């Protein structure tokens, strides 16, 4: 289940452009395809932290 989930997280992120220079941590890939999928099934999405999380450019590159 664990592979499945970061296949497919991976694969999300694939699907957005290739940005150089940054970091495939489990941070900002989970960031990126929760938000993708709570913005397409308008269910809300709260991300949180503290500088660094990977959330404002999770945000811009979704
Ligand atoms: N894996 C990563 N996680 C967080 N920030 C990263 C990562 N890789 C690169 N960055 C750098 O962080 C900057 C913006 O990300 P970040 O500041 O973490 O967003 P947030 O506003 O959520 O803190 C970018 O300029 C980028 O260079």
């Amino acid at each position: 289940i664990l592979d499945e989930v970061t296949h497919v997280q991976d694969l999300f992120l694939r699907g957005a452009p290739i940005r150089t220079n940054i970091a495939r941590n489990l941070a900002l890939k989970e960031n990126v395809f929760m938000m993708v999928i709570c913005i397409e099934l308008k269910i809300p999405l709260f991300l949180v932290g503290k500088p660094g999380s990977s959330k404002s450019l999770a945000k811009i590159i979704v």
